């Protein structure tokens, strides 16, 4: 059948899947007709016609969850028609991520509900074992309405706030917060977080940055954006450098284009350098976004989803010169990935050949050397009692190993 795409209260067109499988979109004549027109994404420039191309089943895929086991969830849950795509989001796409609202078109203000530390912990922990929310993601998360110092549960089309994340790496919870208060602290673009505590269940609370609030507090809006498969056109299924997708050279060029180009540029290095700093091997394409604003112009948007391999080390096999990013560098002969092998010259020599001002590269190393000591103490004091040493632990000392590469430089 068809279903509509809304962002905001103003209609964007429709998405079909035909009886053969193939999926079409088709934006509406209204849409097309404002002068602050905007794609749903890049890959699916504005346009008249039916749009065919794979990049439609590709950009609404993209929406839902990447595990099949989640799926299933999913379709156990709402008794979805099947396990195919335009079926999980006649169930849940009316809150996804970015502004994209899809409701069945044989459907025809503010407000919500309020849960008690009860019935909080009840839709939290159902997700381990008006409600029909999407989030993009690796594991299985969720997503809540903050109004003050209560989780509550939108009616309507009303959206949601945060993204809710359980623990995988029983302490991804643990260590995502650590690694978000730390990137705060070193000047970086993230969301803020919380850990939230709902009897027995400790789960991980992220402001969205695909939200924002009117002035009056009357309104919450939902922002546009979209991750890097889905402005190439992109499956999920190569996010990985390995398996094609984009790395360093390819967004470094596509960054070119962004209406903040030298701030994101500059930001998007910083950030390869913090996750080489901490450890963290997950940084595929899917981990970076940008807002699509009016006209189809884009920035960056914050990081997000940020996790340390160090916590996993020695416990069972994993060794520290096993952990490899998951977009490499520039090196002498081909590629560096071991965060272990990894200095300041393969920063410096990624930088010259993406015509990244090597002024801009030493400022960044530089400042990383004499910040992140302090930074380090200073993430201390946002901690719980309760929050697990080993995890400060494992990665203070390995971020403070790597830093030494840098201070001894700087
Ligand atoms: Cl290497």
């Amino acid at each position: 059948p068809k279903l509509v795409t809304w962002m905001n209260n103003q209609r964007v067109g429709e998405l079909t899947k035909l009886a053969n499988g193939a999926h079409t979109f088709k934006y509406a004549p209204e849409w097309l007709a404002s002068r602050y027109a905007r794609p749903l994404s890049l890959s699916l420039p504005l346009q008249r016609g039916n749009i065919t191309s794979d990049a439609v089943f590709n950009f609404f895929d993209n929406l839902l969850p990447d595990s099949p086991i989640v799926r299933d969830r999913i379709v156990k849950r709402y008794h979805a028609k099947s396990r195919q795509p335009f079926d999980l989001l006649s169930e849940i796409g009316r809150d996804s991520v970015g502004a994209v609202t899809l409701i069945p078109e044989d459907e025809t203000i503010m407000a919500w509900e309020k849960l008690t530390e009860a019935r909080l912990e009840e839709v939290l922990t159902a997700y381990k074992a008006d409600f029909r929310i999407s989030v993009a993601g690796a594991q299985e998360k969720t997503a809540l309405l903050r109004i003050g110092n209560d989780w509550c549960i939108p009616k309507g089309i009303t959206p949601t706030t945060h993204i809710i994340k359980l623990p995988i790496l029983s302490q991804s919870v643990d260590n995502e917060y650590y690694c978000l208060l730390l990137a705060k602290e070193l000047g970086l673009n993230v969301p803020d977080a919380e850990i939230i505590k709902a009897g027995n269940v400790r789960a991980l609370a992220v402001e969205r940055f695909d939200r924002r609030w009117n002035a009056e507090r009357t309104v919450l809006l939902r922002l546009p954006q979209e991750d890097m498969c889905q402005t190439f056109g992109l499956p999920s299924s190569v996010k990985y450098e390995s398996d094609g997708g984009p790395g360093i050279a390819r967004i470094m060029a596509f960054l070119m284009g962004s209406s903040e180009a030298l701030k994101d540029r500059y930001d998007f290095m910083k950030f390869q350098v913090f996750q080489w700093l901490i450890g963290a091997t997950q940084g595929h394409a899917k981990n970076f976004s940008v807002f699509i604003q009016a006209g189809g112009s884009y920035r960056l948007t914050p990081f997000y989803d940020i996790i340390s391999a160090f916590p996993v080390l020695g416990g069972t096999g994993i060794h520290i010169s096993d952990l490899k990013l998951a977009m490499g560098l520039n090196a002498s002969k081909g590629k560096k990935t071991a965060i272990d092998k990894i200095y300041p010259r393969h920063f410096l020599a990624t930088a010259k050949v993406l015509r990244f001002p090597e002024v801009q590269m030493h400022e960044i190393l530089s400042d990383f050397a004499r910040m992140i000591p302090a930074a380090l103490d200073n993430v201390k004091t946002s901690l719980p009692t309760d929050f697990p040493e080993n995890v400060v632990t494992a990665v203070e000392s390995n971020v403070l190993r790597l830093h030494g590469r840098l201070s001894r430089e700087y």
